[PDB]
């Protein structure tokens, strides 16, 4: 079998992608985020605490003939933002593109936090990496790719997201009109249960390339790129008037300069980021001052390939019994 979906940015700055993912029998179409660094699904429910639901679209179990509880399963995840959800599960069909899971494990958020209420447009999460970070208790729930994964054609999903446009999410193949040149595979460790993997190195613009690893993971599920410091102050060098800003968070920069392209290695290949994608535009409304693509991720404690990174490759993640990362240009 095989899956296709479109994927749209949330807003005009790309900072989230939502898919259509059906829910249920009949369908319950809910606008999920998939997040390959997080490996739970969960969405806004009829079991959402009223005052926390604020025009997200929700799964209810109840009108679903398919849907049947999993008796004392909880689940809770905080991220990396600080945000948070927690709740009950069923078992219902959750269909993406054409691809159909029966029994997939899906959560259901009684409390969210408040960043997840704010933002009307996700009505959940599709958690695409290692079903070993699933928080589900007291048994353990696999992602929707791993209950997939044995039916589909070839093993794998690719990521395709756009710039400032909607992408594509392919499930079972490898769409062959969708990137230029080839793909270049590297090595995956899961131990974190991640799509960890290790860069070669990077450029700033028209620079020369500097060979250095850069352990990191590709996380669809993160809107900016977070990169070592060193790596960071050295692009944003080449910006006049960008500086760290504590009061911000991060790089900022005019919103009259042009910035320059990013560079990173995959094995001996090289994808761009182009420099329009590092921008994200003014800190607040009507600000001269604009918030940048490019952070550190020395906060963190792990580098982050994320959307501004992705959304300029096609991204092959290979679930095969030894998995891989495939990047292409595009
Ligand atoms: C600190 C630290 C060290 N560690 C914990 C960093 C890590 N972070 C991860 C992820 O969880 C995996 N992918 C990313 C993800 N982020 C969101 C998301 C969605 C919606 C919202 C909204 F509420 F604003 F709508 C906010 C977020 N958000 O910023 O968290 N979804 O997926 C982050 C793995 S390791």
């Amino acid at each position: 079998s095989t899956g296709s979906a479109t994927t749209t940015p949330i807003d005009s700055l790309d900072d989230a992608y939502i898919t259509p993912v059906q829910i249920g029998t009949p369908a319950q179409t809910l606008n999920l985020d998939f997040d390959t660094g997080s490996s739970d699904l969960w969405v806004f429910s009829s079991e959402t605490t009223a005052s926390e639901v604020d025009g997200q679209t929700i799964y209810t179990p109840s009108k679903s003939t398919t849907a049947k509880l999993l008796s004392g399963a909880t689940w809770s995840i905080s991220y990396g933002d600080g945000s948070s959800s927690s709740g009950d599960v069923y078992t219902d069909t959750v269909s993406v593109g054409g691809l159909t899971v029966t029994g997939q494990a899906v959560e259901s958020a009684k409390k969210v936090s408040s960043s997840f209420t704010e933002d009307s447009t996700i009505d959940g999460l599709l958690g695409l990496a290692f079903s070993t970070l699933n928080t589900v208790s007291p048994t353990q729930q696999k992602t929707f790719f791993d209950n997939a994964k044995a039916s589909l054609d070839s093993p794998v999903f690719t990521a395709d997201l756009g710039y400032h446009a909607p992408g594509t999410y392919n499930f079972g193949f490898i769409d062959t009109t969708a990137y230029t040149g080839s793909i270049t595979y590297t090595a995956v460790s899961t131990k974190q249960g991640f799509w960890e993997w290790t860069s070669t190195g990077y450029a700033v613009g028209s620079g020369t390339f500097k060979s250095t690893s850069i352990d990191g993971i590709a996380d669809t599920g993160t809107t900016l790129l977070y990169l070592p410091a060193t790596v960071v102050s050295a692009y944003w060098a080449q910006v006049s008037g960008a500086k760290s800003s504590s009061s911000v968070g991060g790089y900022v920069f005019p919103c009259s300069a042009t910035l320059p392209s990013f560079t990173f290695g995959v094995g001996s290949a090289r994808i761009v980021i182009p420099g329009d994608y590092i921008d994200f535009g003014p800190i607040s409304t009507g600000s001269s001052s604009c918030f940048g693509g490019i952070q550190s991720s020395a906060g963190i404690g792990i580098n982050i390939f994320g959307d501004v990174a992705l959304k300029a490759a096609f991204v092959v993640f290979n679930g095969a019994t030894t998995p891989t990362l495939g990047f292409a240009s595009k």
